[PDB]
């Protein structure tokens, strides 16, 4: 089997993306965050502080006909960028574009983050990274792309996001049609539970390829960027203004400002990433300085690929026995 659905960008800025999932019976929608870097499948639910929910929509098992409590089951998660949520678990039927489990696990949320609450677009996560990673106590519990593995055609989901415009992400199949050329596929190591792979190295504008390992993850879930100081840093030096602001958190630049683009490295393949989705707009409404895509990752520890350089390809996530990332253009 298959499925196919339609992944939106929730502003102009492309902060993240939602998909609508389609959980228990009858069908309750709610638009989830696809996040490959996470492997939790978590809601807004009528078990949340009623004070956390600010206009998303809720899950409300007691309404669901095939909803089933997961007796003494608990979750707790903290994310890279200091959110958080928790509360308890149900086993219910969640379907994607076509795509049906049964008895997935549904974590409804009691406790959610103020950032979680001031995003009225996002009524949860589905995490899409490996199982190892899922907060499910006392049992761990498998992700989505987990259970639906064998009645797949393929052991594959692909993630094809748009620049200021919706995208699709496929189970099951790669459609030939999305990107161009061949996909160059390279290796994964899940001992940290993620998709992490090692880019061959990167260009800034014009100049000269730079053959260099940066191993980091794929993360669907994150807005930005993130690569070692000396890549940043390479970058930044070729935008006049440009400076690190501590204030700010980050590389600020001049609104006013042309950017470069950036390439990165697959295996002999190279993927470019257009100046224009580096420009994440005005620092605050009205300000000349505008704020950039590409963040060192000296404070995070890991390397991350997030939708700044994933919307720039056709990205394959091979869930085979041994696992691979392809890379198309597109
Ligand atoms: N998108 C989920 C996510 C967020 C943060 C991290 C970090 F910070 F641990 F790398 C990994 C995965
Ligand atoms: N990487 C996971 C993640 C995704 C979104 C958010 C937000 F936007 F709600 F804060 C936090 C953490």
């Amino acid at each position: 089997s298959t499925g196919s659905a339609t992944t939106t960008p929730i502003d102009s800025l492309d902060d993240a993306y939602i998909t609508p999932v389609q959980i228990g019976t009858p069908a309750q929608t709610l638009n989830l965050d696809f996040d490959t870097g996470s492997s939790d499948l978590w809601v807004f639910s009528s078990e949340t502080t009623a004070s956390e929910v600010d206009g998303q929509t809720i899950y409300t098992p007691s309404k669901s006909t095939t909803a089933k409590l997961l007796s003494g089951a608990t979750w707790s998660i903290s994310y890279g960028d200091g959110s958080s949520s928790s509360g308890d678990v149900y086993t219910d039927t969640v379907s994607v574009g076509g795509l049906t489990v049964t008895g997935q696990a549904v974590e409804s949320a009691k406790k959610v983050s103020s950032s979680f609450t001031e995003d009225s677009t996002i009524d949860g996560l589905l995490g899409l990274a490996f199982s190892t990673l899922n907060t499910v106590s006392p049992t761990q519990q498998k992700t989505f792309f987990d259970n639906a593995k064998a009645s797949l055609d393929s052991p594959v989901f692909t993630a094809d996001l748009g620049y200021h415009a919706p995208g699709t992400y496929n189970f099951g199949f790669i459609d030939t049609t999305a990107y161009t050329g061949s996909i160059t596929y390279t290796a994964v190591s899940t001992k940290q539970g993620f998709w992490e792979w090692t880019s061959t190295g990167y260009a800034v504008g014009s100049g000269t390829f730079k053959s260099t390992s940066i191993d980091g993850i794929a993360d669907t879930g994150t807005t930005l960027l993130y690569l070692p100081a000396t890549v940043v840093s390479a970058y930044w030096a070729q935008v006049s203004g440009a400076k690190s602001s501590s204030s700010v958190g980050g590389y600020v630049f001049p609104c006013s400002a042309t950017l470069p683009s950036f390439t990165f490295g697959v295996g002999s393949a190279r993927i470019v990433i257009p100046g224009d989705y580096i420009d994440f707009g005005p620092i605050s409404t009205g300000s000349s300085s505008c704020f950039g895509g590409i963040q060192s990752s000296a404070g995070i520890g890991i390397n991350i690929f997030g939708d700044v350089a994933l919307k720039a390809a056709f990205v394959v996530f091979n869930g085979a026995t041994t696992p691979t990332l392809g890379f198309a253009s597109k």
